[PDB]
């Protein structure tokens, strides 16, 4: 009886991906990409490779690709059920991968987090495994939805240190949820409402463990274009001497 209703609104956003490597790896292991569906949905994705383990740019760039052929086969996913077409894909996903990776010795122990959304009128479904970001953004707030999969944060759930050292700890870098290093995995799922937002913000790590939210807000609430917001939030993650590929998704909300 829930699927006894109105196909879902055609919606898009403007949106655009932006990745650099750095100065200071040796790879670009962040991947991502915003594909469509046969009735035109968008799907925003975006993967950031363990540079700790080995191939990291193989792994992220194995979800990404896994994320667009499935979706662009797709038809039609239901806003009530785009939740559980996100979960069992994450799910089938990091199952493939995490064989990919025990079989191709020049990979083993490869893995990616991966942050993604599916986009809808007044909403945005997103998946979540491990530490890249999605966040909502007006001229009030700046809210990360997401919750970091990571070492520091589990600390900052726990009330063992506060977010200011977390910023600053020793052990920032460690992850607690992965893409293929096992053969289960339970994504986050989160519903959010555009409303009253401007932009959909979805970031790896490279921006944002050198790039505070404040700062974020304060560029993206300016006059200007998503190209030229993209272009400047880049070059404030590499002056502010960001050690890491840096790669974000853009996507404004009319
Ligand atoms: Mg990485
Ligand atoms: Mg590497
Ligand atoms: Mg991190
Ligand atoms: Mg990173």
């Amino acid at each position: 009886h829930h699927s006894e209703g109105l196909v879902p609104r055609g919606s898009h956003m403007e949106a655009q991906f932006f990745t650099d490597t750095g100065q200071h790896r040796d790879k670009n292991e962040d991947a991502g990409g915003i594909f469509y569906n046969q009735t035109n949905q968008q799907l925003l994705v975006l993967c950031d490779g363990m540079g700790g383990h080995k191939a990291g740019e193989v792994a992220s760039k194995f979800v990404t690709d896994e994320l667009k052929s499935r979706f662009e086969a797709e038809n039609l996913i239901e806003q009530h059920q785009a939740e559980n077409w996100l979960r069992n894909n994450i799910k089938d996903i990091n199952f493939q991968l995490y064989h990919y990776a025990q079989e191709n010795a020049e990979y083993k122990g490869m893995g990616t987090t991966c942050v993604c959304a599916l986009v809808f009128e007044k909403s945005v479904v997103i998946a979540n495994v491990g530490d890249s970001r999605a966040y909502v953004i007006n001229s009030r707030q700046i809210e990360q939805i997401t919750s970091d999969h990571s070492f520091v944060n589990h600390l900052v759930l726990t009330g063992q240190i506060t977010p200011e050292e977390a910023f600053t700890h020793p052990q920032r870098n460690i992850i607690t949820k992965v893409m293929g290093t096992d053969k289960r995995v339970s994504p986050d799922l989160f519903i959010k409402r555009l409303n009253f937002y401007d932009y959909l913000l979805l970031n790896s790590d490279g921006l944002t463990d050198y790039v505070k939210d404040n700062e974020i807000k304060r560029l993206l609430v300016k006059e200007g274009t998503i190209e030229d917001h993209g272009d400047q939030l880049m070059q404030l993650a590499l002056d502010n001497h960001s050690k890491d590929n840096v790669t974000f998704i853009l996507a404004a909300i009319e």
